[PDB]
C-alpha cells in the first residue's frame, strides 16, 4: 500500500488528479483500448475534480477515451434533480471534460427493474474487462461506498437502504432535511471495487483518523473495510493532515519520508 | 459475513434448515445439475436435521436430487458402530429424508489405502464442480472440522490424529470411555471448506463464545482457522444467546437489528 | 502453517536442509522437469547450505536437475567482487555441489537496462512455470527480501534504494565501512514469494522474536509482511531458540509437541 | 466498583437520588455532624434532581444538615445569570428542598482574587473533614469535571480555560452561541474528587459508552481519568442502556445479576 | 513483585513454607510481639502445609508465638464439619504443629449476628497492629478469596453468596455434592489482604495461566484483582510449570535467571 | 502528568533547568529550609546541568542552600575514579556552583557496610523530610535508576548487580571495556522516587520512544516502572522530537498545543 501524506484537501486533490493523469498518458487510450476509470461522489473528490479539470482545460489530459463508471446513485431521485450523483457528476467533472456521453457509466436509480440493473452495470464493467483506476472514498467506520461493515470482501452492485448516519450526513445536500434525503440508494460492492487494477483512496478531516489508521496500522478485518485495502495489489491511500491524528508519529514519519520525492509539486 | 443472532438452539436449527431449503428450492436441482450440501455431525448440528425432516415431511423440500459430502468420519471404527458418522447421519437425517443412497458422499474411515482415499474424497467432489452450500461448526478455539490452529487455509481432506481435548468431549458417546473413543479420523481440509460457494457456521453455547468473536470482532489470524471466513465471499454465523457473550454490546445490537427481517419465524 | 521450533542454528540449517532434500527426492527432478529452488544470501542460510553441502557429498542429493533463482543483488557491483550475493552463492553452495550453470539464476545488479533486468528475471520463472520451494530470511520488522514493510503483497522484482539500517548491517562485510556498501539493490517481490508453491523462513536470533511472533501469533497485516505467510498455502517457519522469546509458553509448547517427530535427528 | 445498569435516564436519577436519600438517613446528619454532599451540574443530574426533589416532598428526606460542595462554576459570569451554575442549582435543586444557605459551597467565579478563592474552597471542605457521597458525571473521553484527560489523580480546585469541545457543547444554553459561553470555569481537582468517602458517577447516553468501558473493562491510565475510579475504595457507577454500547454481552451480563435485587422499584 | 517460576507443586510448596519459616526465624517473635500469619485453605496451599509441618516436625520453626488469621470459612456449617475452613486448617496443619489455641484466628460460619463477626475479625487484626505475611490462591478469573471480580480493592471482611462455579468446584468435598455446598461464606476483604505487610499467592495449575499472566505482565486493572498486587508494596507469586502457558516465553526467562539463587533447594 | 514536547536535547535542558531554578526561587530556601534536589547522572542531564550552570552564572539562581540526593553510584569504584558519579557530578555540576559539601548527598559505593550505608541514605533523606524535586531519566524498558523492570513501586535504596545491558552501554565510558565496568552499584528505589513532591523525567532519543509512550499513553503497569508516575502527584515529562516516535499523532498534538505558552524560550 503507499501513503501519500499531504496537508491540505487542495494538495490531496492536485495529487490524486495528477496521478489519474499520468495513468492515463501512460495508458495511452485508444478507441478500442480505452482506460476506465471509477469515480465517487461528495466532498471528498471536489478539489480532485477541481484539478482534474484544471489540467485538461491546461491540455494535459483527454478524456476522449476514458471510460468511466460511478459508484452509486440514489435509488427513485430523478436525474436531473440537481442532487443526484448523476448531476454532481456532470456539474463537478463532465460539463468541463471532452469524455463523450457513451464513456460514462451511472447507475439508473430509476430503473424499473433494479436487480437487471445493477446486474447490467456489473456486466457493463466486465464487458470493458477492468477498471484501471478506482478513485474513492472511505466512511469514517471504514465503510466503502455504501457497503455497511462486515459485507463480503466479495460483493457486487446492488441497493442499499441508507443508514439513518448516511442521511443525516446528506440531509444538508437535501437542505438540512434528512426528511428529504432518499431511502435506498445502489451501489458497487467492494468485489467491484477490489477487482479495480489499482484503488486509490482519498482521506480528508479529522474523522477519518481511526479508519486511515485501520487501513494503515491496523489488521485486516472485515467490520472496516478499508483495512482490507492490505490485500489489494495496487492500493494508495491519499490523505491531508487532520486525518493522520491516530496514526503513531513514527508510521506518519515512514511514508513522509518514503513519498517525499512523489510529493513535491502536487 | 452475515450474523444470525438467534436466542436457542432450536431457532438456529430452523433457521439454518430454512436457509438451507431456500437455497435448494431456488437452485431447483435435477438428475444431471445436483444442489451439492456440506454436512457436519455431533450436538450442534441436531436441531438443524431435525428442522430439515420437518420441513421435508411437511412436503417443502425433497433430497432426491442434492449430494451430500461430509466432515468427517473416525477412522478404524466399523460403518454401522452407532458413533461412527455414518451413523450418526443415518438415524439424525438420511433414514428421514428422500436423498438417494449415491448422493451421499462420506469418508472410509476403514478404507485400506487412506490418503488414496481422501484423495478421491477430493476427486469426488471435483467432479460435481463446487459445494453450494457447506454446514459446519466452529472448535472452542475456533478450528474447523478436525483440522488444528494454524492449519493452512489451503488444506485438504486428510487423516488427523484426535487430541485430547476431542477424546475426552467425544468420550461421552463411547459412553464416557476416552478409552473407547477412536485415535484417528479423516477429515476434510480448511481449503475444502472455503471452495464451498457458501459456509454456514452454526455456533451454539457459551463456550464458543471466543470463536464467535474472533470470527466476527476479531482480526483475520490463522491460529483462529473460524476468522479467516472473514475473506470467504458467502460466510454467515447462525448463533445463539450464550454463544455472544464475549462481542460487544454494540455488536450485537447491529446485526440484531441489520438482520431483524430475516430472523422472525425461523 | 507449520514452526519447526529448533534450539540452535546448526540445527535449522540441518533441517531446513533435510527438508529441501526431501522435497527434491520425492520430486524426482528431470532434464525437463527439474526442481526449482528459490534462495536468499546473509548469515541466516549459512548453516542450511553447509548442511545441503554434507548431504551432496554423502550422496544423498544431486542438484544436476535443480534450477535456482536468488532473492537479491547489489546494484553496481562488480560480480566477482567477494561480496556480491554472486559470489556468496557460489563460494557457500555452488561451489561444492553438482548443479549446471544454465541452471543458476541470480540478479544482474549490472545490466544496463534495470527494469528489463527485473522484468526478464519474473519472466525466466515463468518459463519454468513456478518455484517449488522458496527458503528465505525475514527482517527484523517483518519484512521479506528488499522489500519494505506495507509492500504490496502483489509486488515484483524491482530495484530498491537500501535503507540506513541495512546498510549498518551489512558494512561490516564492506568490513566494516557502510560507507563502502552499495546504495541500490535488485530484489524479488512480495508477489515472487508468495507464488513459490512452498515457503520456508528461517528465523534465527532473538532479533527476529518479535517478526516470529508477528508471523506465528500476530493478526494479517501488510505492516509486518512476514504474518501474510499465514495466507499462505504452504508456509514453515524453522527456528532457533532465541527467536522465540516474544511467543507465549503455551503457542511455543503447542508446535514442539506437534513437531516433535519431525525434529529427531535434524 | 459498581455497575447499576438501568435502562433510563429516569431509573437513573430514580435510583442516584434513593441511594444518596438512603446514604443520608443511614447516616443521620445533626447540626454538629451534617452529611457533605458533592454535587454536579448539566443535563445528566436532571432526573436525579427530579427524584431527590420528590422524595423530599414525598417527606423522605430532609436536607436541614447536608452540607452541599458543587464541582465548578463559570468565572466571570454574574450569578443570576441563568446559565450560572449557582442559578442551575437553585432552580433545579435548592429552590425545592430544606437546605439551609449556610449549607450551600459553590465556587465563585467573580471572586476578585481566584488562587484565594479556589484555595478556600479545598479549606472550607477539609474544616468538615471529607465528602461523604460526591456525585459527579464523566466527559466522553472519562475526564472529571473541567480537569483534562492526564490531570493528576492528585490535583485540587483552579481555574481552568474551557476548551472548544466543552464550549460547543455548552454554547446550547448560551442559545447556540458557542460566543457567548464563558472562557474559564472553576472546578475542583481530581484529588478533591477521589478524597470523597463514595463516588457516584452518572452515565447516560451512547456518546459516554467508551468512557463507561473505560471505567469499567479497561485498565487504570490516567488518559481516561474515570479509569481511575477503579482505585477509590467506594464508587459506583449508574448508567443507562445507551451507554453501555462498548461493554461485552457478559460484562453487563454479569453486573444485571449481580445487581438485579438493586435495582427492582429505583 | 517477585515471580517464583517452580516446576511443580511440591516445588512450590517447599520454596512457600521456607519462606515462611526464614520470615519467622528472622522476625523472632515473642508472646508480645508475635508474627502474624494471614493463611488459605483448598488444594493449592496442601504441599505448603506439607513443608512448613516436616521444617517444623525437622526442628526448624516453632509457631508458639504466631498468630494467624484465615481468609474464610463457609456460613452455617458446623466446625467439626470435615469439610469446614476450621477442619482443613487443624487436619492439615494445626494438629501437628504447636501454635496455641488463642493464637489461632477463624471466622465463626456459625455467629448468630455475621456482620458482628466480620467486624470483629477486621478488628482482631488491628489489634495486633498488621499481618506480616498473607499466604493465598488465586482465582481462574483473578479473584482473591471470595471477593468476586471488580471488588473494591479496599473492601472488608464481609459475607458472599457463593458463586455457582465455586459451588460446582467444592461440590467434590460435599462428595461432587453441589447441592451440599454451602450457600455462603465469610470472606477477608482485597483490603484486608493488602494490608499485609507481605503477600504470597500460591498459583498451580494451567487454569491460572490467565490470571498469573495478568498478575506479572497485564496491567492494573479492577477485573483481575490479582493485577492490583502489582501496587503492593512486596507481593510474590510462587508458581508451577503449567501456570505459566499464558506468559511470554522471555518474561518467564526474566524471572527464571533473575531468581535462580532463590529456587535451588526449595 | 505534564508532557514538555520539545525538539532538542539543549532545549529539554534549558526547560528543565528553567523549571528547577523556578521551583527554588518561589521556594527561596534557606540555612534551616533548604530546597531538596533529586539528581541523575549520565548523557541525558548533560544539557540541563550545563543549563543550570549557565543560569547560576548568570546570576539567576544560587545553590547555597539547595541539598541534593544523587540516585545512585558505582560499587566498589574509589570516588576519584574519573567515571564515578562522584566525578561526574563535580565535574557538570558542583565545580560551577555554589552548593556547600555538605549539602551533597552521594551513596559511598566503598561503604564497608553496604546495607548500613543504603539504610542511611534513606534516613538522611528523612531528616530532611522530603525530597521537593526528582530529576531523573528513564530506561529503555521504563526502569528507573538501576532498579528492575516489576520493582516494588516502594522498593527503596539498595544495591544491584547491573544488567549485562548496562554493562555494554557504560563500557564506553569504561573506555569500550566492558570488563572495566563495575559489577554492582547503589541505587535509590523507585519507593524512593515517588516519594518526591514533584518528579521530572528527561526523555531524550528515539531508543526511548517506547518507554515515553508507556508512560503517557499505556496503563498503569510494574513491567514498565516508568508507566506508575501516573499515579504520581506531580510528574512532568520533558522530551525531545525522536523520543516521541511511538506517540500516537493527536497525543503529541494535545500536549504541544496544552503546553504552548510554556515552551516559549526554554
Amino acid at each position: 500500500m503507499r501513503l501519500i501524506p499531504l496537508t491540505t484537501a487542495e494538495q490531496v486533490g492536485k495529487w490524486a488528479a495528477r496521478h489519474i493523469v499520468n495513468r492515463i498518458n501512460a495508458f495511452k487510450p485508444t478507441a478500442d483500448r480505452p482506460f476506465v476509470l471509477g469515480l465517487p461522489t461528495g466532498g471528498t473528490p471536489m478539489t480532485t475534480y477541481k484539478a482534474l479539470v484544471e489540467m485538461h482545460k491546461a491540455g494535459q489530459v483527454s478524456f476522449k477515451h476514458v471510460v468511466t463508471f460511478n459508484m452509486d446513485e440514489y435509488v427513485g431521485l430523478p436525474k436531473e434533480h440537481p442532487e443526484s450523483y448523476y448531476s454532481f457528476m456532470h456539474r463537478n467533472f463532465f460539463d468541463h471534460v471532452d469524455i463523450p456521453a457513451e464513456n460514462i457509466n451511472l447507475l439508473n436509480g430509476n430503473a424499473p427493474d433494479i436487480d437487471a440493473e445493477c446486474r447490467q452495470y456489473e456486466e457493463k464493467i466486465r464487458s470493458y474487462g477492468k477498471i484501471h483506476l478506482f478513485m474513492g472514498g472511505v466512511g469514517n467506520d471504514g465503510h466503502i461506498a455504501f457497503n455497511e461493515p462486515a459485507s463480503s470482501l466479495a460483493s457486487r452492485t446492488r441497493i442499499k437502504t441508507l443508514t439513518h448516519d448516511t442521511r443525516v450526513a446528506n440531509s444538508r445536500f437535501f437542505d438540512n432535511d434528512v426528511n428529504q434525503v432518499p431511502k435506498y440508494a445502489l451501489t458497487v460492492g467492494v468485489g467491484t471495487l477490489l477487482d479495480a487494477e489499482e484503488v486509490m483512496i482519498l482521506v480528508l478531516g479529522s474523522q477519518k483518523a481511526l479508519a486511515l489508521q485501520a487501513a494503515v496500522e491496523g489488521c485486516v478485518n472485515h467490520m472496516w473495510t478499508i483495512s482490507c485495502l492490505q490485500l489489494h495489489p495496487k492500493a494508495i491511500m491519499v490523505c491531508d493532515e487532520p486525518s493522520t491524528m491516530e496514526l503513531k508519529v513514527k508510521t506518519l514519519r515512514y511514508f513522509n519520508e518514503l513519498e517525499a520525492e512523489n510529493i513535491k509539486g502536487l
